[PDB]
């Protein structure tokens, strides 16, 4: 039934090597644009045709909802004269920062975030904290109509940009996907696929029934509307006891039953290697 135009995805952060991934059989590999986060770690575009010769589609990953205090867009003087859109430091992830994205001055560091990545190479962009629109409704400083319809049209901003210069870019954003209660469907039209992180386990968990059909929900709409859906649940906690492989195989199957494509990773959350698994990951 479903729309499915990958046999695998690698999602990989930290250590990414394109050499390991172009002959590891991951079609599609989202990586960090640079190899440490920071200005000196850019890939150069020799590092990323590795990828795309071997046939790979590599995709940035670029997180549009925080500010990220490593990136070469970070600035000293925030620490002194602070920014109204730049706010408090996520208690979860140490260095990242929720911003007011829909400010100029944001929007226009993401561009030229992008404006890098285009000229790195890649072919896609993933766009992290899609949800910072729930957060900034639940701190009650803007509406969340407001708050959804700002995050909606910069996504529309964004792939306006990248597809000016690269009419083909695939954009997938991650999360936040009801988002789509406000879209009127052009969202949905612009992006190419979705992501999602945690929708049948919570790193080793299993969730809720409710929970995941909730979010299915969206999903379906969106592979129906021949969009593909990338999973990424955190369940490999590094063993190979019976118990961990079956949870593996389990996640595997509810992933594929539903659409949407697996990438079983490690329950540390640090996307810090390739993450191979004998005869599962990447697939036979």
């Amino acid at each position: 039934g479903w729309f499915m135009p990958f046999d695998n995805w690698l999602y990989q952060l930290q250590n990414a090597d394109p050499v390991e991934i172009s002959s590891s059989g991951f079609e599609i590999a989202v990586i960090d644009y640079s190899k440490d986060g920071s200005e000196s770690g850019e890939y150069s575009p020799e590092e990323i045709k590795i990828m795309v010769d071997a046939g790979v589609v590599p995709v940035a990953y670029v997180n549009i909802g925080q500010a990220e205090d490593y990136r070469f867009y970070w600035k000293e003087s925030w620490y002194t004269n602070t920014p109204e859109w730049l706010g408090e430091e996520d208690p979860a992830w140490p260095g990242n920062y929720f911003v007011k994205y829909w400010y100029n001055e944001w929007k226009e560091i993401v561009f030229s975030y992008l404006d890098r990545v285009i000229d790195q190479g890649f072919k896609g962009i993933y766009l992290d904290r899609i949800d910072s629109f729930e957060y900034w409704a639940q701190e009650g400083v803007i509406s969340r109509r407001s708050a959804a319809r700002k995050m909606i049209n910069f996504v529309l901003e964004i792939a306006e940009y990248v597809r000016e210069r690269k009419p083909d870019m695939l954009i997938i954003p991650q999360n936040g996907e009801n988002i789509l209660d406000f879209d009127d469907g052009q969202l949905a039209s612009t992006v190419s696929g979705w992501a999602v992180e945690n929708l049948f386990y919570l790193k080793t968990i299993p969730l809720e029934e409710n929970e995941t059909k909730s979010r299915l929900e969206y999903l379906i709409r969106l592979n129906r509307k021949g969009k593909f859906i990338l999973s990424v649940d955190y369940v490999d906690d590094g063993s190979d006891s019976f118990e961990n492989i079956s949870r593996i195989l389990d996640y595997y199957e509810k992933a594929k039953r539903n659409g949407c494509i697996p990438y079983a990773a490690r329950s540390d959350l640090e996307l810090d290697e390739m993450n191979v698994i004998e005869g599962i990951q990447p697939p036979e």
